[PDB]
C-alpha cells in the first residue's frame, strides 16, 4: 500500500512541474539507466514531458551495447539529452528525478542538480552524511535489490494505455540482473515481483544477456589463473599466475570471486604479479574464513570475505610462501 | 485460473483416498524432488497424511547434498520411505501423485505405479506416446518452467496454517533454477511469481548455490577446451580438444553452453575426442542459427539450440573440417 501512496503522490508532483528531468549517479550502470527509463514511462503513462540526462562521456562498453539497442528506437532515443541541454530548458518549475543515487556528489551533473528547485530521489541505499537537499519526496529502500524494482512498483499503480515498452523492461530488468548478479544476491520476493511484471511486458532474456557477455580475452586470462589452483582439505584454496606475466587488477579479482563458485572451496587466494616490484593477492571467503585477518598479517586489508594485500619486492613463489605463513599463523589461532 | 480449479480438484482426491504417496522419475533431478516435496507439504496443509518414494540407489552427488541438509537441519528425511516400505503400505485407497512425468517406464518405481488403483499426474513436459494409465486428474503444462513452477501455484490456493518451511521451498527453488538455468530458459513471468512465493517462505538461494556448485576438475577440463576457440565474424565459434585426449561427454556439453556467454559468439561448436575412435560434438546457440540442421548434416541431432552429433574413425581435425563444410552449406548466404 505503501508503494500505492508514493505512486500517486509522484504522478501529482510530476504534473505540476512543467516537465521532468532523470538523472542517476556519475559512470552509470544498467540499474542507473533501467531506474531512469523508468521514470520516464511513468511520466509518459500521464502524457507528461521527460528527459533522461547523459553525455556521450557517460557511456562505458556496457552502456553503449544498451544504447546501440536504443538508437533503433526514435521514441525512445529522443529522451535522452545532454548537460547542457538539460541545464537550458530547465526552470524553477522543472522537476529533477535522481535515481540509484543520493549524494549530491555523486549525481551524474551536480550542476543540474544545483539548478533544480524541484527533486525527487528514488534509491535502494543506506542514507548516509550528504543528501539531495530538500526534496519533495523521497523513496528510499535499503532492502530492494535495485532502483529499477523500486520505479517497477511505482509504475503498476499508473495508466495503461501507454504501457512500458519491451525494450524499456528490458533495460529495467537488466539493471536488476546486474544489481542481484542474477537473483543471486539482496533477491527478495518483492525483486521477483519486479521480474514478474517486468517479464510480462516482453523483457528479453536473450538480449539482456548480449548486454552482458564477457569478453573471450578476459576469460581466458581469468582461467590462467584458476587453472593453477590447489584446494587443502580445509577448504583453503590458492591460485597463482606465472612470476614473469603481469595481470590485471580486476582479472585477479574476478578469479579470486569465481574460485569460490567451486566445490569445497570455503576461501580463495589469488596470487598474481601486479608490477615489475609488485605481487597483488586478492582473498575472497564464503564467511567462515576471515580473509581480512590474512591480508592484514601481509600489510594489506579489506573485509571478512573480501580483502587484498600488494607485496612490494618479492616474487610470486615467494609471495605464495609468505601467504602460506600467514594463513598456518591464522590457524593455529 | 487452470491452477485455481486443479488446486480445489486435488484437494478432494487426495482427502479421499487414505494417504498420499509421491513419486518422481528415476534418478531424480532437484525439479522431481523439490515438486515431490511441495505435494507433501500440499497434503499437509489439510492435515493428510503424505510421503516420498526415494531409494539410496536413486540419490546422486547432487540429491546427496540436499539429503545431508535435509538430515542435519530439518525433520523431512521421516517423510522419505523406500519402495518397499510404500509398496507395503498402499491400499486401493491409496492415491500416487506422479510428479515430473508421465511415462510409466521412467516412473522411480513401476511396481508402486501398477499397484496404485487412483493416480495424478503433474508435469511440464509435452505428452508423448505412453502415458500414465487411467489417472483421476491429470495437469500437463509444457509451457511452465518446472515441475516445481506448477505445484507452487497449487500451494497459493490451500489453508495457511501449516506453512511451507524454509528448506521446502529452497528445494522446490532449486528446482526452479535447474529447469530454467538460472532463468534464463522457460520463463515468463508466472515463473518469477513462483519464485516469488517460494522466497517469501525463506527459500535461501545462497544454499541452492551450493547445492548446484561444480568442481575444480570440470572447471579446469572445460577451461582447457574454450581456451581454443576461434571466433568468426558470423557468429559462429569452434572450439576443440586435441586429438590425443579423451574428454568427459559432460565437459563437452558444458565447454559449449560457456562458450555462448562470451561476446560475439551466436553459436559454438565443440570438437573432442569420446573414444578412440569417436570424436563427439556439442552444439549450442542462442536461436538464431540452428545447430540440429548442422548436427543433422553430420549424423547427428537434437533441436534447434542444442544439438550433437558423433563421428566414427576419424581425427579431431577431419572432425573440424567436415563440419565447416557442413557449416557454410548451411549459411552460405
Ligand atoms: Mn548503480
Ligand atoms: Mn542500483
Ligand atoms: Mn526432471
Ligand atoms: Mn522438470
Amino acid at each position: 500500500v505503501r508503494a500505492r501512496v508514493i505512486s500517486h503522490a509522484l504522478k501529482d508532483i510530476l504534473a505540476e512541474g512543467d516537465k521532468v528531468i532523470i538523472m542517476g549517479h556519475k559512470r552509470p550502470d544498467l540499474d542507473a539507466i533501467g531506474a531512469a527509463i523508468g521514470v520516464s514511462r511513468f511520466a509518459m503513462m500521464n502524457n507528461l514531458e521527460a528527459y533522461i540526462v547523459l553525455n556521450e562521456t557517460d557511456i562505458d562498453p556496457t552502456l553503449r551495447r544498451v544504447m546501440n539497442e536504443i538508437d533503433k528506437k526514435p521514441e525512445l532515443r529522443e529522451r535522452f539529452i545532454t548537460s547542457d541541454d538539460a541545464w537550458d530548458m530547465m526552470t524553477s518549475k522543472t522537476t529533477v528525478v535522481i535515481v540509484d543515487t543520493h549524494k549530491p556528489e555523486l549525481v551524474l551533473d551536480e550542476n543540474v542538480l544545483n539548478k533544480a528547485n524541484r527533486k525527487v530521489v528514488i534509491d535502494h541505499h543506506r542514507r548516509g552524511e550528504s543528501f539531495i537537499s530538500n526534496p519533495l519526496l523521497i523513496y528510499m529502500e535499503p532492502y530492494a535489490s535495485s532502483t529499477a524494482e523500486l520505479v517497477t512498483e511505482l509504475l503498476e499503480y499508473q495508466p495503461t494505455e501507454q504501457r512500458l515498452t519491451r525494450l524499456e523492461s528490458t533495460v529495467m530488468y537488466a539493471g536488476i540482473i546486474v544489481d542481484t548478479r542474477n537473483f543471486t544476491l539482496r533477491t527478495g520476493s518483492r525483486t521477483f515481483d519486479a521480474a514478474s511484471y517486468l517479464r510480462a511486458h516482453g523483457a528479453d532474456t536473450i538480449l539482456t544477456q548480449h548486454f552482458l557477455k564477457d569478453d573471450v580475452d578476459t576469460y581466458i586470462n581469468r582461467s590462467e589463473l584458476i587453472r593453477t589452483v590447489k584446494v587443502e582439505d580445509n577448504g583453503i584454496a590458492i591460485a597463482h599466475g606465472s612470476d614473469d606475466k603481469i595481470y590485471h587488477p580486476v582479472t585477479v579479482a574476478q578469479a579470486a570471486d569465481e574460485l569460490l563458485s567451486l566445490e569445497g572451496i570455503e576461501a580463495s587466494y589469488v596470487v598474481a604479479r601486479r608490477e615489475d616490484n609488485l605481487i597483488g593477492i586478492s582473498a575472497r571467503s564464503l564467511g567462515s574464513v576471515n580473509v581480512q585477518l590474512t591480508m592484514e598479517a601481509l600489510g594489506g586489508g579489506g573485509h571478512l570475505t573480501n580483502a587484498a594485500t600488494q607485496l612490494k619486492g618479492v616474487t610470486v613463489e615467494e609471495a605464495i610462501a609468505q601467504l602460506q605463513q600467514a594463513i598456518t599463523e591464522q590457524l593455529s589461532r
